[PDB]
């Protein structure tokens, strides 16, 4: 029983026991170094080599020995397990890049694994430290040219899962790399519409410094449509603040904004709602004017129907029943997800 000796030898990989695991491999036949360092065993559904689990586990000693000293090839890909579910052909790179361990990532980069290979679902190692959030390890790899260009399977960039993830410090650095601000998933999304829904505002403020493009998704949401149905008012500011669709989307967002105060306990409150609903119904009458093309009455808001004029909703600053309605008209009129890639 040879695969018995493959166990042992993988069973310290994954342990960092790197003295045990370098008897175990001394004084062996060029064939059996071979088998033993290759045997592609499963802990659990996780199909890994020795260098494999030995680099996502962090244990620098064990890859630095399977390196220097028996030849072990950085190409080898497995299957390894992340946040709970698996990930399909990862090198080592990958899974070093993608847990945070800096030092086993310069070690495979050392002995020239590639830097730009890619998963199943075409995950650069790049990509999964932007997930991480570490920036240290995104410069690194940057800096040894890992392509920011690779996208994954549904065309969503390292900058945006970086900017759908928060980590302001990296979606800088990708930008400081001149990485394309305006580039689109398979919905259309921006690394703009990401950060807007999660309401990241430093990073919305990065994007627009970068000249990020107010865009069109395919389902029809600018970042501010975004924002506003997200209730992230204080993104929608910022993004009110540059030029943007002067009237007619300006006052959309503003809508959409106090109404989704309305259509969740999350923020539920309706002070806010009179004040930008209001504040947009003002922004209507200015010439001599932007009309509101109601829809008929729904019968399930009793009969009610969208305030025209702002008198028809001065009437309504109390009376927080006529408001809650008011929202879910002016909700449904305006509208009526788009978050797939945004994994490892």
């Amino acid at each position: 029983h040879m695969e018995g000796l493959a166990g042992y030898v993988y069973k310290a990989a994954s342990e960092g026991k790197v003295l045990t695991l370098a008897a175990l491999l001394l004084n062996r036949s060029e064939s059996d170094i071979r088998y033993l360092l290759g045997y592609v065993s499963q802990q659990g559904g996780q199909r890994s080599t020795p260098l494999i689990i030995a680099a996502r586990n962090g244990h620098a000693k064990v890859v630095r020995l399977l390196l220097e000293h028996y030849r072990v090839q950085t190409q080898q890909t497995g299957t390894v397990r992340f946040d709970g579910y698996v990930i399909d052909g990862a090198t080592a790179l990958w899974c070093a890049a993608g847990a945070g361990h800096f030092e086993v990532v310069k070690l495979l980069v050392s002995h020239g694994a590639n830097v730009n290979h890619t998963t199943v679902t075409n995950s650069t190692p790049l990509r999964a430290a932007c997930f991480d959030g570490r920036l240290d390890i995104v410069k690194y790899l940057v800096e040894n040219n890992a392509n920011i260009s690779i996208a994954n399977k549904y065309d969503n960039t390292c900058l945006m899962i970086a900017a759908y993830k928060g980590h302001t410090d990296v979606v800088r650095y990708l930008l400081e790399q001149r990485a394309d601000p305006n580039a689109k998933a398979h919905c259309g999304a921006t690394a703009l519409h990401f950060a807007a829904e999660a309401g990241h505002i430093d990073i919305v403020k990065e994007l627009i410094k970068w000249r990020a493009a107010i865009v069109v998704n395919g389902h029809g949401m600018t970042p501010l449509k975004v924002a506003a149905e997200s209730c992230k008012a204080d993104v929608v500011e910022l993004l009110l603040s540059h030029a943007d669709c002067d009237r007619r989307s300006r006052i959309e967002a503003l809508e959409l904004l106090g109404a989704s105060f309305a259509n969740d306990r999350e923020n539920y409150d309706i002070i806010k709602t009179y004040h930008y609903l209001y504040l947009a119904m003002l922004e209507r009458f200015q010439d001599g004017i932007l009309e509101k093309e109601v829809l008929p009455p729904i019968h399930a808001y009793g009969n009610r129907t969208e305030c025209r004029n702002p008198q028809e909703l001065e009437s309504i600053r109390q009376d927080r029943d006529a408001l809650h309605m008011e929202g879910l008209i002016v909700r449904e009129r305006i509208l009526g997800r788009l978050l797939l890639g945004l994994d490892r």
